[PDB]
């Protein structure tokens, strides 16, 4: 499943993140914005119930119950991540987080990337229950898919419920490399930008993650 | 304009709302959870205005930006309002607020009231430009639309660009009468609710806002 | 008790607050700031147990348990207050509240006045658990003290654990006159202004805080 | 500098960090609770100017301005930091933030470490303004220092006008290592113990950060 959350509000956000004008701290508060829009925006795809409850007037109705929103781990590839996961917790308050430290080696070649070196530093992860725990994966840029894979590449052992993607802007190669190769995983994104430089950038895109948040 | 916003996520928070068993802490903190996300609903049909922005990558892209962010003025009904404005203006940072503290006279007639007495006892509110600026009215419950009908009574003076009126659960009666009397507000709530009693309760509704938040 | 808390920090966003060219937004976000600060503050007068604790490292070491931080309710007496109280809720995430609407009649007398006449037009609190429950109630000014203790003069009718009063400036006038009538109140304080004028306003302090919020 | 924050409540949430049986999400946020106190905790000490205001009465008054709180750098070591980093940043909203991430390699020695080896697998620090920033270098556990040293081994190049470390506990050994190499450090901690082990934790302590919090 493919979900692009282009309502004003969040284009509105992403515009703010593009402007190479927009100084890191400004660029944290929106990236920690979006993420708690974007998990307002995934809360509505989870899994519920149907349940009843009685009123203080005595009567009872139908509503709904979210119960899936206690089955949830947030995983932090870290770096530029935290500001998105940040709002993602927010978002999901019962949520459980687990960390992968995720880093790519940047290099420029001859051509446009197809795949960089994703290494991972560090590892602490939750129980991640089988069958029943939806988990987030949140990275504010995917270009490569590189590093989303590497991180997926041992998400997908816990078999998870569900799982979910979200970043800011994909590389139209990107998205397709990852949901061709897991079919099954809703992928949540602002926007899908066209192309990649020869270093493995998103352009537009909004430049390097990491300096536009911590330059 | 009417705006039922019954996703899951709204629809699973009114829930908890409704349910006579839960605590005024968090009847509380679920108010304030639902204006953030009808803030974020508001925000999406704000008029916004298209822009182009140079991204860190040297290239430039068109994106969005949503001024009237700016010319935001919430009014605080005080009272049950209280956590539900809490949520707005989170949602709407430079926001600016006002309040009129109305309350309708509670009273238990022989048939379902069509309006209540409602009185002003505090009017503090910055400069609504007209034309100009957006304004939002929150009140949790509108059952005969009396209490909001006295606050846009002279809302209206001013003649702002829009008016938003929000609320969780408004009445059909209610909703009617606002609409049919200022069609140009855009009315947000997360569900509709049938009928009032006698005393002038929204059914099924959540009970009294003022008691499930203070009591 | 009186608990002047003068440190930088307090002053510094004190001195936001007296300056008369701060706009609404940033005076409620200065207030709510403050609360949150004097929150803090009164929770090391809170009282409090000794305790053991195990560590992940298998060895028990003694550590402190402020059991009363489930014994708070806060009241919230409506208008200027609501900043304040926003903020003392988010230091105290377990209080209840309850909201005491109270508001002085503005009058402009030949002295200086030594008390104004105020009336509670709003009134739901949750249940006050005599000799357990620790009260708070703000207000951002104390000038005549007359709010304070019209609010107080049925707060002490529950016979709380204790009764905290919070506020950012209050006239030497009010101080005593509300501590010589309770000497058993914890008076939180900002600071504590030297005179009033004969329309009842603290000097210097920061002119109408209704005004000063909302205006 | 050395400031040991005990007072009730941070002693209390350090209770709660102590306790092995407390879940990694409210490890984390209690984590972030500290973060905040421990920011404003810092606040009183930095550096402050006089200034004079009038206030709405028309009057002046003297005031503080902590000017400062502009000239802040927060550095984020990553993995276990990131909660209480949080905090910090929600005391100083106008604090840039860089991240150094260190990690010491964890080894099994036959007596009490005395250092371990860290090393820097991701630096993105914002500009340093030599006698003008006061940098805050973040760590929940300070052992054998060794982490917080290979990260000061290069704040100090930067000359910055104060550095302030913050921990939630720091080994007497640590501490004492620190402030020797570097006695102008203004180190933050709510608790020292007495000893580490052959692993290199502390004791009492609280078990391993990184688990308590992602584990
Ligand atoms: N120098 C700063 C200041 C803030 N932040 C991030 O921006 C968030 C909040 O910014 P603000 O708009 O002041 O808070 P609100 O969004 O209005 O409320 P909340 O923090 O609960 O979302 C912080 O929590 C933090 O994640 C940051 O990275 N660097
Ligand atoms: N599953 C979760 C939920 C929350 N948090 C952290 O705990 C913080 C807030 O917890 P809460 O008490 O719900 O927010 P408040 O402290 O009351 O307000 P604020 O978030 O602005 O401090 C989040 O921002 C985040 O840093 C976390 O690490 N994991
Ligand atoms: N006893 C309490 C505690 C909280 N609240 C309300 O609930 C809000 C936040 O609850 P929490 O989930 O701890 O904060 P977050 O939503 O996670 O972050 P934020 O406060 O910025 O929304 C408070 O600001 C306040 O409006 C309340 O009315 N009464
Ligand atoms: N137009 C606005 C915007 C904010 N606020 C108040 O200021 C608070 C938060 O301001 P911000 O610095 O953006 O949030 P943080 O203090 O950084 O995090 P928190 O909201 O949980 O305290 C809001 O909750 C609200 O009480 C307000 O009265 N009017
Ligand atoms: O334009 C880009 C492309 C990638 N990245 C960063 O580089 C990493 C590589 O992603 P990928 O190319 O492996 O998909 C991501 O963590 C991301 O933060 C950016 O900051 N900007
Ligand atoms: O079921 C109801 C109906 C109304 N009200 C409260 O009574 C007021 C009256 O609204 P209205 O009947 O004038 O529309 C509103 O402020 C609202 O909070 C409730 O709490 N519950
Ligand atoms: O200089 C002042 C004095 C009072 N008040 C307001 O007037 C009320 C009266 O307090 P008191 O004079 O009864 O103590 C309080 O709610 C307070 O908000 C102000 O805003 N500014
Ligand atoms: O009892 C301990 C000791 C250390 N650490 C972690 O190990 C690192 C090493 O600190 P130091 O021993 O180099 O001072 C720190 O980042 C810290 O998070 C713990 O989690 N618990």
């Amino acid at each position: 499943p493919l979900y692009v959350i282009d309502k004003p509000i969040t284009l509105h956000i992403l515009t703010q993140l593009r402007d190479k004008y927009t100084d890191q701290i400004n660029f944290r508060k929106n990236l920690v914005r979006l993420g708690r829009i974007l998990g307002y925006e995934i809360s509505n795809t989870l899994d519920y119930e149907i349940v009843e409850v009685e009123t203080p007037l005595g009567v009872k109705t139908k509503g709904v119950d979210i119960t899936d929103l206690n089955n949830i781990v947030i995983i932090n590839i870290l770096r530029a991540a935290v500001p998105l996961v940040e709002g993602l917790l927010k978002a999901f308050p019962k949520a459980r987080q687990g960390v992968i430290g995720a880093s790519r080696v940047e290099v420029d070649g001859k051509e446009v990337p197809k795949d960089m070196d994703v290494y991972i530093y560090y590892k602490k992860i939750p129980d991640i229950r089988a069958k029943v725990d939806n988990v987030i994966i949140a990275d504010p840029m995917i270009a490569t898919a590189s590093t989303m894979l590497k991180v997926l590449e041992e998400v997908v052992k816990a078999n998870p419920k569900r799982i979910y993607i979200v970043s800011i802007i994909s590389s139209e190669y990107g998205v397709n490399k990852i949901l061709s190769k897991y079919p099954f995983i809703y992928l949540f994104t602002v926007a899908i930008d066209p192309e990649l430089n020869n270093k493995g950038y998103i352009l537009p895109g909004l430049g390097d993650a990491g300096d536009r948040a911590f330059g």
